[PDB]
């Protein structure tokens, strides 16, 4: 088994691998990760989730902080209202077979204690090393500070996002006492190969069929193809490919990297491989949608 | 008249015609804040004069005593800067100021307002307010500051505010002072109110002040900002003997001329200074 490799498995970068290993050995560790209430939960989501639940398979304790402070700041609707969709997300999340607490960053983002933390530590932090992660608004040097604040308050071990907001991390790293293991997952293609280039994890059979068929998937192509990625991400292995007697035969692949090795070679057309992950994604995403 | 009393060895009003509507109103607030000063010297008590004016023009007025700002850099505890600026207070009081005073930290801490601030830095640019984040935060801090405490007037000194008149529903009128030169000309080198005759007597000696110079003159800008006229000037029979000055204008013209040397200047303003100081430190 091994938790370490069952974290790291299908994550773009570890700020530490050393450091995790020494937090796996821990009685007491936690992990949390941001997200701004939605409406609709894509593949992107569900991703991420699927990193916290491994990280709660690893013995640690998972906290998600629903941003709705930021969602209000954002012109979302009002805090009560986006409370609604916050709680439509846990019982997505809880679908995903996720057990975490949650926290609404309303709780605390405006108490005297965090908003004083928040001007200290924007007294330490350069104009430049804060942009660095049209025409600029303030705000966009105050956020990566609030959240480096909240990686000190909610006192995680490991904080987890998309590739995207790693430098959000090297400020924690630079700024906090204590230092905290980076996880940070892939980013996925769009759909069209780049705000309807998405997947939503209780899609109907058929918009998947159809958000399928029109995506981008050059034949023999695999980098920044989102039909391949999403088999590397949630296809289970091995998983056969139906096909004409003619056209080459069934197909069983036990890993993805068969896979896109058959695609690179052109062995698999994008026609016979879309089919497969679409009626396989399908099923994958099927016991999620039901309880939705 | 009002208006020029509040005018008044000003640098500049923004919007003249604004302060004239607010003066309209019947009930008017302005306001100032300040850092708690172990110290209060004539750069102090030059903007509390000030804000008796407007006292005395019947603005409301309010005292903001920056002991968030102060504890941030590390200017000691809060509990320790209170001591400090409930010290200030009183010597405020012996200048004749009449004000209700607020802590920053009672307030600037809170959630409404803390909510604000990240409402108005959306709206602000990352530009036109600025080298460490805090820099340009503190400009929101002040816009929100102005907000919060309701004036229509805010005054302090030439230090980028009309950006407040512009993200916010109320204009409010900006008032700024001129900055004094130190007693040496470039920017320990201050008198304070508090200090003794003799102390006075010594600061005024020293200080930077060349024959028939105005611009920068330290010893001119006390005779500017603090004497009252006619000004009785002293002179031994043998130089020219003992004259009235009845304006700060003739006075300029006596010394730009040097028909008024340094040393007379200097006895003058140090006697009347100390005694317009002496009613506040025999309060003390």
């Amino acid at each position: 088994m091994d938790e370490f490799e069952m974290i790291k498995r299908n994550t773009s970068e570890i700020i530490s691998e050393e450091e995790l290993r020494e937090v796996l050995k821990k009685d007491e560790k936690s992990a949390y990760i941001g997200f701004e209430p939605s409406g609709k939960i894509h593949l992107g989501h569900y991703l991420q989730i699927k990193k916290m639940i491994d990280l709660q398979n690893a013995g640690f304790d998972i906290i998600i902080l629903l941003a709705d402070l930021h969602a209000y700041l954002n012109q979302k609707g009002e805090l009560d209202e986006i409370r609604k969709i916050g709680d439509y997300n846990k019982k997505v999340f809880e679908a995903m077979g996720l057990k975490a607490k949650y926290v609404y960053g309303s709780e605390f983002q405006l108490d005297k204690d965090y908003t004083l933390n928040v001007y200290r530590l924007a007294l330490k932090t350069t104009l430049k090393r804060a942009r660095r992660s049209e025409n600029p608004k303030v705000a966009e040097v105050i956020y990566p500070i609030m959240q480096v604040n909240d990686i000190h308050y909610l006192g995680v071990d490991v904080a987890v996002g998309g590739m995207e907001q790693r430098k959000i991390h090297m400020l924690a790293r630079e700024l906090l006492p204590k230092k905290v293991v980076c996880i940070h997952n892939p980013v996925l293609t769009g759909l069209d190969g780049e705000k309807g280039n998405f997947i939503a994890v209780d899609d109907s059979p058929e918009e998947i069929r159809a958000k399928i068929k029109k995506a981008y998937c050059p034949a023999g192509v695999v980098e920044g193809n989102p039909i391949m990625e999403i088999a590397k991400y949630f296809l289970e292995y091995p998983l056969t490919i139906k096909r004409p007697e003619k056209f080459g035969g069934d197909l069983t692949v036990n890993s993805y990297e068969e896979l896109e090795s058959l695609f690179k070679n052109k062995e698999l057309h994008p026609m016979d491989l879309k089919n497969a992950v679409a009626e396989e994604l399908i099923k994958i995403l099927e016991p999620i949608r039901k309880r939705l």
